[PDB]
């Protein structure tokens, strides 16, 4: 008669946010016909479910929810199983330590019949002792008794109807599938990223405590946070809080020579923006997120408008994250940005991407695989890829091809497992509902239509060189190096020609020319610049 | 029964335990003295790795294998599990039970009892409405009845087969569906369907093989996708390269083994096998490619399975001629052509059945089409057109005939 | 009258010689606490199964009997792990070591963060090759608070030397 729930639960008691529906479907499928009254339960002629499964990436919330359903239920002290901890170097004393959980749901079932209470187990990092059966030559033999056991106990010849168990791993690909059927392991859930509305619900659950008390200041805004924290886990968020109060505590202690609190001033302790900011500069570094430092380093000297191919370039990159964005016949895109060498082609890419707007941004370059053979690089890639798969909104820059191919001209040479994964990783659409934009840059397009390779790109974009005397002027003066008296010099010589040379490489011949004495820097300028050559 | 009988030549790292057991369970089944009034019954999953020596008769004679069961069997036990329901009038009228048995394919015992479970959860979540706390009606909860609409959700949502389920393969595969915007959609299908009545009747050809040939993007897979979903056999599945990354040649060979063996078990089969030229690696420079797959795949094509079953084999490719170079043309039993669209009635069809560019831009694209010839694939003209729609109102069709006459003709 | 909690770990890397050994000395002789615990590379493998996992969790019990009997007036205990790149590495990508490191990197995961809640222990650990530490190990709620010892400049060299010659 006694109800399985407490008397006094409350959903805003138990301190979630973000997984309303989880808890939603967890409840309607697993306490559902456990609160029902028992006499149609009893016509209806069925048996209970008996476990549950949660899974997904680091720090999203999954020990917390196993935790507050233990603290949730009328019923015993759960069970608490941390990793391998079963294990014995005594034979068959491992698998002892499996029978002896079960041993009180056992002698209830028995005593009391159908009016016995409910028994819970909790198997943390379930996966170090659940591995498939037969893998992991571990020639002790105590790898595949253990998964028996705890087969044949879960259910077996004798039945049981008073029992719950709950795992919980970061690797379901490893799990026994005999073990997830649907009458072991029924109710499998994913625990993900959450979105604003549930990044502001978290920010609100860990700020309330300090609103209570009038200990946060009256300029701190949680709705514009939420909107700047874009892709950051549960974890994370209360990382922050926590470091804008250490930041904020910190500024009433003075230690040079022996800790001393200033103790007045502590009475008026007040946690501003500005804590907020500092943290978001210094601290907490997200995972799935963007960062400026890629940003920075792939864009050094910026980007100045030297003619119109500039913005030519940027207004189709814009007109394709359009399409990308609002398309339901086409979710998946990519074009291709060629040009000859030095003119800047990875840095444009870049600036489109940053451009976009979108949550998830990452760069996939051959700087981060010296020494890798084509295996690891195909690995890298994939793991990369499949990264952008769990976000509504993706974006892939896919630079220098032709040294991700390691291509040379004589024999020719190059490697074909890498050319036949990126072939078929440009075809492969994103999970219904998601959308994915790639922009890959090369040099060589001669290379890659020989390889069949233009089939798979959608558009090309092209990046040209400077190709008239008022582009370096224009160029020169916006850099802002030569005066006038040089500059109507230069014009002289070079009005009255044309010219071929790359951005990239511009900036290396002024450096170079400003090395010489005052007077003789244009001289040299000049005598570089004709060497360079134009060949068109 | 494989947790203590196994090879007594196994783990080194052996305190000696695991032999001593299996010679005692044999000596104690069968040894000097004998008994009359035992019987023993064991359970596995591994019948593989059980010792010889304990399968011998007179030990464990009565091996029995239990599968799958089929449609017969699905009805048979969706009646079992539903009959408390029936008598005590909780099921409504308008759930028929053939429909489920028909739609749950590949389903075992245990699936189709969870799918009953969540059914019957789904109808008394009804009645428990909490927020904030647990209350139940028991007003309504007198009234309490299973319907059709519980079931059909239940099947979408929660349940989901361990042998393959294809209705998220078919959605990835058919993106767009099927429009009829000529005539040779009509003959490539009901070449389709010929084959597979000669597939089903005739036994004295038990296997039967067919190539899918045409230019790139005219939508080779699709096609073969629907005809394999409107075969409408026991058995059906895809082999594609998208779900072999990295691979090297002998996981691909395993891979393809693996399914060739499943299809094997079945009664009668449909298996697709798209996109050759990338299954092995074929690049024109040098050329490249996998010898060990082009060898598997040329042994494969003509294997007949044991006798009494029928598989359906169909292959998608987009380089005839490279194909036959290699002479593997000549392992299949006939070939048919997926064309590009070839006329401008034909695009102006397309155009109508899309949904795009309606009334007058219509009439002035079509005064602009009909005296020239175009060649242009299925595939492409989507992302023609959502390439176009992204102008403004006053520059789209402009923008889709540039578009248009850049794209070239090449027959 | 804040409801936060305190963090639980710190990491050190560097180049050779460049003193995090000492920085970790010094602190642990700050502290009012008692004696810390300090693991000298790998020296809790063992050959018997389920024998490391028992090390492993043999340095936490004085932590959850306080923290069980005491509460929020318990004091503070500290662990020191040295060369901590000998046993936590990724998992999934080497051999396992057999099937061991694997569990043995569970089990410090479990431990450091789980069901059961612990607020008086402080974790250090120190490495040359910070790359081969496994991602979940460094989160916040675990090991989070990062740093680098790098070589000095002028005045660095000045001070260590006014040090050194006192
Ligand atoms: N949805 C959430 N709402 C509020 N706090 C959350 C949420 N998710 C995570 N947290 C915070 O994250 C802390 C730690 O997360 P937790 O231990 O539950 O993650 P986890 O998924 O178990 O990670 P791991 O993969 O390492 O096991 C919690 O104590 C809580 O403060
Ligand atoms: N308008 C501009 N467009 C592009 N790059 C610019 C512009 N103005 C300045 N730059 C700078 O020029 C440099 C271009 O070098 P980048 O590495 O992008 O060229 P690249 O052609 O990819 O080089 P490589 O061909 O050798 O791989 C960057 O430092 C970039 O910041
Ligand atoms: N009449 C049609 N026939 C075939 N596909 C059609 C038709 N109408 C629309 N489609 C859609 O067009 C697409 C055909 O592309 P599909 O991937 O099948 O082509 P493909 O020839 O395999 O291309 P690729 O050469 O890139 O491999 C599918 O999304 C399909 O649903
Ligand atoms: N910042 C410093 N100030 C003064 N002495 C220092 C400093 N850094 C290092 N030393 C000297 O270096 C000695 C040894 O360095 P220490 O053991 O701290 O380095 P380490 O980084 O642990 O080296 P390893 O990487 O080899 O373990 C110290 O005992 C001390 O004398």
């Amino acid at each position: 008669r006694q109800s399985i729930i407490n008397p006094d639960w409350n959903f805003e008691k138990m301190g979630i946010g973000g997984l309303d529906k989880e808890f939603s479907d967890i409840f309607r499928r697993a306490f559902a016909s456990r609160v029902f009254p028992p006499e149609i339960v009893e016509q209806m002629g069925c048996k209970h479910v008996k476990g549950i499964l949660l899974y997904g990436p680091p720090g999203c919330g999954k020990t917390l929810l196993a935790r507050q359903i233990g603290k949730m239920l009328n019923a015993r002290e759960p069970k608490v199983v941390n990793g391998p901890e079963i294990l014995n170097k005594y034979v068959g004393e491992s698998e002892a330590n499996i029978r002896k959980l079960f041993a009180d749901a056992e002698e209830e079932q028995r005593r009391l019949g159908a009016n016995s209470g409910l028994h819970i187990i909790i198997f943390d990092e379930i996966d170090a002792i659940c591995k498939q059966r037969g893998s992991m030559a571990g020639s002790t033999g105590v790898h595949d008794t253990v998964v028996n056991q705890l087969l044949s106990k879960i259910d077996g010849v004798e039945q049981l109807n008073n029992i719950l168990v709950i795992g919980m791993t970061n690797r379901p690909d490893l799990i026994d599938e005999a073990l997830l059927r649907p009458g072991r392991l029924e109710v499998k859930m994913e625990i993900g990223l959450p979105d604003e509305k549930g990044r502001l619900q978290i920010l609100h659950i860990h700020t309330a405590r300090m609103r209570g008390h009038q200990l946060l200041s009256a300029d701190v805004d949680i709705k514009e946070l939420a909107v700047e924290t874009k892709n950051f886990s549960g974890a994370e968020l209360e990382g922050l809080v926590r470091a804008a109060q250490s930041t904020a505590m910190n500024r009433h202690i003075k230690a040079s020579t022996k800790v001393e609190v200033d103790m007045e001033k502590a009475e008026s302790l007040q946690v501003t923006r500005g804590d907020f900011l500092a943290s978001l500069e210094n601290d907490i570094k997200p995972a799935f997120g963007t960062n400026q430092e890629d940003y920075a380093s792939y864009i050094m000297n910026g980007i100045i408008k030297w003619g119109d191919p500039v913005t030519r370039v940027l207004d189709d990159g814009e007109l394709l994250v359009q399409q990308t964005k609002n398309s339901d016949r086409t979710p998946l895109v990519s074009v291709l940005l060629e040009g000859p060498p030095h003119s800047g082609k990875t840095a444009l890419a870049a600036k489109i991407a940053e451009e976009s707007n979108f949550p998830f941004i990452k760069i996939c370059s051959p700087d981060k695989m010296i020494g890798f053979s084509e295996t690891a690089k195909c690995q890298a890639m994939k793991k990369i890829f499949d990264d952008a798969y769990k976000s509504q909104l993706s974006c892939v820059v896919v630079d220098d091809i032709e040294r991700l191919l390691d291509y040379v001209p004589i024999g020719p040479r190059f490697s074909n497992l890498v050319l036949q994964a990126l072939l078929v990783l440009l075809k492969k659409a994103p999970p219904q509902g998601r959308k994915l934009l790639i922009i890959g840059t090369t040099s060589r397009k001669d290379v890659l239509q020989e390889m069949e390779m233009l089939n798979a790109f959608s558009t090309t974009i092209h990046v040209p060189n400077i190709a008239t005397g008022e582009q370096l002027l224009e160029a020169l003066e916006l850099l802002g190096n030569f005066k006038d008296k040089e500059r109507t010099t230069i014009a002289q010589q070079v009005k009255g020609k044309k010219v071929w040379i790359g951005i990239k490489k511009l900036l290396m011949l002024i450096e170079m020319s400003l090395q010489m004495d005052p007077e003789y820097r244009v001289r040299k300028f000049l005598a570089l610049l004709r060497e360079e050559g134009a060949s068109p």
